[PDB]
């Protein structure tokens, strides 16, 4: 089944937003396969950051370094990479709906909560740099059998 | 006033939503006139079933008959048929925003937590289904001296 | 297994508190085995009336037959008549503690929210007053094995 | 920094909606600068009558007289005016979205719970005629390290 | 009706809880009469500063000058001063129940969220203190009428 | 400052109760410290598994090698130990209070949702045995200001 990498920003940590993010993709229906608060190093910020000027995200992984920790997620369901992105809302988050997460909890741009993959291609390159295939937790989640 | 009929499908019954939704169209100010948990059985999936072509929720009922009970509704107030849409959202849980039921709880069409009419004359038939006239409770709500 | 009655009182169902009220003993783990809005009549009320000395229950079925429907539930679990008299709170709500029914969303005993069995006698006395056999839903529950 | 004038009308006060308002704002990130519960008054509603035609909440203001206090804000951040329009959603409830105030709340534009200023020219004036500038408290919100 | 002085602390302010404080004593079925922000001033703080010994709280006041602003409330209903008590749990959050205001939400007795009045004497006075009699409103809550 | 570790059993995992739990500590003020989602393994259960008849929580990381992943945290603050195990309530469902963890959300003590250390001693000990020194965060949250 599809999988995306979901972030908390330093600022959603130190605003106290974790447990209200985890909580909506929970009640959504899909499934946590992987999770730790890390803080993000000069060696995970330097495997991709010659990219960042076509991926943004590889820019402000060098800025986590000195600003405090991340909590870092893989989530697994149909259609999970672009769901996500729909329950996250727009980047900016003046754009952001409310009742998504930017929407309801976010002022600008550069504290904008959250960081989810932008595609299925994307997804597998963060979930590869975040965890280690043994912090990826295999199980069946028995309301499977009612969600799909 | 205008009626709608609201029910929740099995797997909403199963995931333990129902008062999550009873409270949403509570908070919305509408008011609550017939309420039931119930099994749909034989004799009320065939009463329509040969219209299953035109409107699959006939076609539907008939896998209700084995899945689970069902938590059938009327709602009463102004505009409540389209409203009621509004707030469940797209039949498709994908294409339904956040802030709607379907957007907020549900992943697949399958399992896509309520039903509710999708027309004035659709709600009438679907009222006629699983209510007598005696369940509907008619009683004068205070607060609609501010929702009115 | 053990089951109990529980009724949202008209004053409960005025102030627009059903959903939040369902939504407790859902989250709780209890299984939902009956509901129906209904209003109470003569008929009702008189069954036990003469009993009211050493029940107050009967005597207060007699003020709702002129005062609005209630939200009448059955619901079963694992020590769920105790334990629910423990969610309400005390009966007069100055009493009962933060957290609990009463406690978090009502002022006076005279309009106290809601009503629980007070043991297991009164369950089965309750149950039998306001739900016919057949209105009672046997169905299990898949999240019960997580819960048991 | 910007500053909008919000208000919660008669029937947001009645139906017991100032805290959930209020936090909706709180968790966005905005800075709460003055609040006052009070009666509109024939003084207060004379002031601007006359623009009634090309301004509409002035006339609403004559009603407010004679039916209930109303909770006055004045929110401070980025792009607060037009963002609030936004989190209020559609003036006419049926067109508002669920997850906006009006959506999630409202059923009719008599009765839509919630004015906010509709530009930053608006906003200016109807902070002066609600709040005197000793009732408008400045102050630095700590948290703003993480909103901005 | 009886009266009671409730007040969130600059650091229930600071936090963003506002919201979620006033939304717990409307759904408990208080009445609203007086609500502002403000600055503790010199003027207040000094009007019964040689009272600290026996109340601690004027002692407090004087330390609220120069930390940020308050929200100050006044409340109406039955027994509404021991209730607010019961509401915002012990004074020491360490020892107040998980349920109540500081329970949920303080760690430290230095920064415990909210004053309440201890008795209908202090009530007065504290009412007397921070609102002047034109500032507390007078009005009818229609659902008052389901509450009483 | 203090630490202790709590981890959300399989049966909290399953029943998606991982983001309101993480959000009730948040919410109280206490400093996330670390967290991962992880399965228990033979090795982590027999280092202590003698100990069992003195200490049953080592008696049930063995039930929980085949059972499911839990979700292990270490929260930080000021009496964290004690608090969180009022928090939590009664080990007992049936006999935790509504308002604490298990009083909200369990049923049976087999089932009973959540773990968290019993003394300073034992969370230092169960801190060590789920956590390397490297997965633990050292941050300064910028809101400590305001709880402490």
């Amino acid at each position: 089944m599809e999988k995306t990498f979901l972030m908390v920003k330093p600022d959603g940590v130190q605003r106290a937003f974790i447990g209200e993010i985890v909580a909506r993709f929970e009640k959504k229906g899909f499934q946590l396969v992987g999770a730790k608060l890390m803080q993000v190093t000069p060696e995970i910020a330097g495997q991709h950051y010659a990219e960042h000027e076509e991926k943004p995200f590889f820019g402000e992984l060098v800025d986590f370094i000195t600003s405090g920790p991340v909590f870092a997620m893989v989530w697994q369901g149909e259609g999970v990479v672009d769901t996500a992105r729909n329950m996250m809302g727009k980047t900016r988050p003046h754009e952001a709906a409310p009742g998504t997460i930017r929407g309801d909890f976010g002022v600008t741009v550069a504290k904008n909560i959250i960081h989810g993959s932008d595609s299925l291609e994307s997804a597998e390159r963060e979930i590869g740099i975040f965890f280690k295939e043994e912090e990826l937790v295999d199980y069946s989640k028995l309301m499977n059998e009612w969600i799909y």
